[PDB]
C-alpha cells in the first residue's frame, strides 16, 4: 500500500490550485442533512492506513512514476512529499478530532475534522479525502443494521413481551454478495456493532486486531444446510438428507434449507409427517431451523408457518400472539432488507404469529445493497488561512440548497435538552455550549485516542428501557 | 489472508453433510436467467488467493482456534486441511474451467465450473464458493460500463460523423465512493476494460500486476479542480481562483467545477465575458472542461450548454448538431449512471447538441451502485459421485422457476449461427456442437492459463 497512491487523480494536482500564501487547510465530514447515524469506522482506516511512516524515498518514486504516464506530464508535488519524509520521518502532519466511535448522531453534524499540522503541508489536509470519505461505509451499514434492529425490538417487545434473542435476529449472509475480501470484513464489523450472529468470517479477525473485546469473538454461527448440501443426495432423496443433517447436528441449534424443490411439501410432509420423530425429542437449546429461500418473502414465511402450527404443537398468548414448540424455528434469508423486513414482522403480527418464532438472514440488502449518497456522507473544507489571516469558506450551489456546506471551525455540543448541535464560524470557542464533544484521535502520525468495540457497542445502543 | 478463515461459516460444517461416499463435487457459475456479460475478474482472484501454498500449520491451528469460539464448538475440519498440506505442499486439489476473460457472453450460460482432483477433497469446491461468486463485481462493473459504452457509442455516432474519443467519455470518480480500497482497484479495473479515463488511482496497479498492457498504464488523467480549490479564495474572488487555475495549467486539459455558487452565473458572467479571453486562446491540445456538479442533470447541462454556444463562437456539424470551439469542453460528472447517461444524451439531441461537446463522469453509480442481484451471479452444484457412481444434480424451487439450476457436467459450445450454447449433462461429449469453449485455467494450485489486459480489451470490444 502507497498512500501517495491512494487518492484521487486530481488531488494530485491540486497543490498548484489553492491560493498562493496558504497555511492551512481545515476539513470537516458530515452526514449532510435515517435521522441519526452510527459512528463507526474511522480507526480501522487511521491504523491500517494513516498511521506511522508512511512515507518513503520508493514510495515517492513509485508515484513519481506512475503518475507521470497517468498524466502524460509532470504534475506530481515530490517537493511536498519529500519535506514529510526528511521533516518528520515519514508521518504525516495532520491532526483529525473525531466523535466517539460508536456515538449515535443525527444528520446534518460534524462527526470528524482534519487539518494539516504543518504550514508546508496545506495541500495534505484534502489528499487524504479520498481515503476517510471511504468510512461512509462502516458508518452506513452499522446505522442501517441497527434501524432494522429497531423494527425487531419493536414487533419483538409486541407480540412476544421482551426482547430475548433480539441480538441473533437478523444473521450476516453477505459474504459472497461482497465487492471484495476487505469489503467484506469492514461491512461484517459494522454489523456486528448492533448484532450477535455472522457467517461472514473475515470480520472477526478485523475487531480482534483494530478494535478488541473482552469476549473471544465478536460474532457466532451454527452448522446450516446448503443448497449442495441437499441436492447431492438426489432429487429422491432429500428427506435422506434431512435426516443425515439433523442426526450429525443433534446436540446444537441446526439451519436446514428446505426449499430445493418444494418448501411446502418439505415442511408438511418431511418435517411435519416423515422427520417429526427426530424434531420433537431436540433440546430447547438446539432447535431445529427451517429455512426457505425463495418465492415472495412475506407470503412463504406466513404459509410456512401456518403449515407448521398445524403439524407441531402451538402454544398461545402472553399477548395473544402464537409461538412454534421450543425445538422448532424458523430462518428467512432470501430477500430480506430493511424495506422487507417490516413488511414480514408486520405481516406476522397481523396473522398472529410471534417474532419469537423468526430469524432473519440479510446478504446483499446487509453488506452491498448500500451507496454513499443514503447518508449523504461529505467531507468538504470550512476553514483556511492565507496570508496569515483566517476565513470561513463554503459551497453553496444555487439549484441545490442541500449541498450548501458548513463554516469556519466547527465543535459538536450538547444542547441544554441534551441533543446534540454544531457550532460553526468557531463560536464554540465562546464557553456558551458544552466542552467539544469531538476528541483528537490522530495527530502527527501516531493515533492517539482508541476504543474497544465494546465501547462501541455499549454507544450504539437502542434505548428502549 | 487465510483461505480456511476465508469462506462461509456454514462451509465449515458442510463436510459432515454430503452423502457418505461422496469423491467428486463438480460445480458452475453463471449469470442466472444486461442480456450479455463481460467475463471479467477471475485471474485476480486466482493469483491472489487460490494459487501457491495457501494452507499452513499455522493457518490450521489460527483456524481450529477462531472457529472453536465461533461455533462454542469442535466441527473444524483439522483432518481434511492437514490432508492438504502433507499431500500438496498445501496446494488446492482443484480444477477450474472458464470462458476466456474479456468474452461477451448471453446471460445463462455457463462461466466457469469447479471440481475437486482428489477423492478426499469432495468438500473442497464449495469451500471456495464463496470467494470465487465475488467475481460477481468486477464481472458487474466491466457489463455495465460497456452498457454505458453502447448508448454513448450510438449517439456519438449519430451526432458526429464518428466514435472519436468513445473510450474517454465515461470518467471513473468513484474512488471515494466504494466500500474499500481493494474494491476501489478492482472495481476501476474493470471499468478499463471500456474506457481509458479514470481518477481512481487503484485500479492502474492491480492491472499491471495480475493482468498487464503493453502500454505503461491503462487509464489517464488530467488537471481538475475540487470545491476546496475553488472555494479557498473566498466567494467573492471565485473569478480569481479560475484565472490561478487555468494559467497554471494553460498548456493541458483542464476540468474545473463551476457550480460553487452559481454555475448558470459563472458560465455566462465568468468564463463568458470576464475570462473569456484566457479561454478563446487555449490550443486543441488543450480545452477548458466545465464541470456541473449539481441540479437536475440534464437541465442543467442543456442551460450550460446553452449559455455557453451565445458566449461563444458555436459551430454546426456535417450532422446538422451544434459544436463547441476546440478550446471548450463540458463535463457532468454528477448523479450520472446509466439511467440518467442515456436521459442526458437524448435530451442533448433533441436540442441539437452534438455529443462530442460532452463527458461524463461517474461514482457510486460507477463502482458501488451495484448488486449481485443485477445479473443473477450464481455458483451451484451440477454433478456428483458418489460409491462410485455419477448423478446430475439441481435445485428447481416451486414459487420460482427463476432459481432452477443446471444438470450435470456442464460445456460451452459455439452454435451453426455462430452464438453461445451451454449443454448440460455431459451432452458437450457428444462431437454434434464441436470443442468445448471453456479452457483450464486453474489446476492443484498453479495458474494454467492466462490473459493480458491488452486480450480482454480486445474480447470486450463492441460490434460498432
Ligand atoms: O442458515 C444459516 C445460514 C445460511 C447462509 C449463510 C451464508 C450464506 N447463505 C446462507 N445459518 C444458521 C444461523 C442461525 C443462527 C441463530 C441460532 C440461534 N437462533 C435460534 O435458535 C432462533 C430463535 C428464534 C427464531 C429463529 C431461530 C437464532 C439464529
Ligand atoms: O473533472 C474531473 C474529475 C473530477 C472528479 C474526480 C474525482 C472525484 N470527483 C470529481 N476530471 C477531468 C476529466 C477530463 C478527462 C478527459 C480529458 C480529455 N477530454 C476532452 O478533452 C473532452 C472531449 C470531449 C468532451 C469533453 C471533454 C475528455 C475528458
Amino acid at each position: 500500500f502507497n498512500i501517495l497512491l491512494a487518492t484521487d487523480s486530481y488531488k494530485v494536482t491540486h497543490y498548484k490550485q489553492y491560493p498562493p500564501n496558504t497555511s492551512k487547510v481545515y476539513s470537516y465530514f458530515e452526514c449532510r442533512e435515517y435521522e441519526e447515524t452510527v459512528f463507526y469506522g474511522l480507526q480501522y482506516i487511521l491504523n491500517k492506513y494513516l498511521k506511522g511512516k508512511v512515507v518513503t524515498k520508493e514510495k515517492i518514486q513509485e508515484a513519481k512514476d506512475v503518475y507521470k504516464e497517468h498524466f502524460q506530464d509532470d504534475v506530481f508535488n515530490e517537493k511536498g512529499w519529500n519535506y514529510i519524509l526528511e521533516k518528520y520521518d515519514g508521518h504525516l502532519p495532520i491532526e483529525i478530532k473525531a466523535v466517539p466511535e460508536g456515538f449515535v448522531i443525527p444528520r446534518g453534524n460534524v462527526l470528524f475534522t482534519v487539518e494539516n499540522t504543518d504550514p508546508e503541508c496545506y495541500w495534505l489536509t484534502n489528499w487524504i479525502e479520498t481515503i476517510l470519505v471511504q468510512s461512509w461505509y462502516p458508518i452506513t451499514v452499522a446505522t442501517n443494521s441497527r434501524e432494522q434492529k429497531k423494527i425487531l425490538a419493536k414487533y419483538l417487545l409486541e407480540t412476544s413481551g421482551n426482547l430475548d434473542g433480539l441480538e441473533y435476529k437478523l444473521h450476516d449472509f453477505g459474504y459472497r454478495g461482497v465487492s471484495s475480501q476487505e469489503t467484506a470484513g469492514i461491512g461484517a464489523s459494522a454489523h456486528l456493532v448492533n448484532f450477535k450472529g455472522t457467517d461472514t468470517v473475515a470480520g472477526l479477525a478485523l475487531i480482534k486486531k483494530y478494535y478488541g473485546t473482552k469476549d473471544p469473538v465478536p460474532g457466532y454461527s451454527v452448522p446450516a444446510a446448503e443448497h449442495s448440501t441437499i441436492t447431492a443426495w438426489g432429487k429422491d432423496h432429500e428427506k435422506d438428507a434431512f435426516e443425515h443433517i439433523v442426526t450429525q447436528f443433534s446436540s446444537v441449534p441446526v439451519s436446514v434449507v428446505s426449499d430445493s424443490y418444494d418448501i411446502y411439501n418439505a415442511c408438511e410432509k418431511i418435517w411435519g409427517e416423515d422427520l417429526r420423530h427426530l424434531i420433537v425429542s431436540r433440546s430447547t437449546q438446539a432447535p431445529l431451523i427451517i429455512r426457505p429461500d425463495s418465492g415472495n418473502p412475506l407470503d412463504t414465511v406466513l404459509k410456512v408457518l401456518e403449515i407448521l402450527g398445524k403439524k407441531f404443537p402451538v402454544t398461545e398468548n402472553s399477548k395473544g400472539y402464537k409461538l412454534l414448540p421450543p425445538y422448532l424455528r424458523v430462518i428467512q434469508g432470501d430477500g430480506v432488507d430493511i424495506n422487507t423486513l417490516q413488511e414480514i414482522v408486520e405481516g406476522m403480527k397481523q396473522k398472529m404469529w410471534s417474532i419469537e418464532n423468526i430469524a432473519f438472514g440479510s446478504g446483499g440488502g446487509l453488506l452491498q445493497k448500500l451507496t454513499r449518497d443514503l447518508l449523504n456522507c461529505s467531507f468538504k473544507c470550512s476553514y483556511v488561512v492565507t496570508n496569515g489571516l483566517g476565513i470561513n469558506v463554503f459551497k453553496d450551489p444555487v439549484a441545490d440548497p442541500n449541498k450548501r456546506s458548513k463554516k469556519g471551525r466547527l465543535s459538536l455540543h450538547r444542547t441544554p435538552a441534551g441533543n446534540f448541535v454544531t457550532l460553526e464560524e468557531g463560536k464554540g470557542d465562546l464557553e456558551e455550549y458544552g466542552q467539544d464533544l469531538l476528541h483528537t484521535v490522530f495527530k502527527n502520525g501516531k493515533v492517539t485516542k482508541s476504543y474497544s468495540f465494546d465501547e462501541i457497542r455499549k454507544n450504539a445502543q437502542l434505548n428502549i428501557e
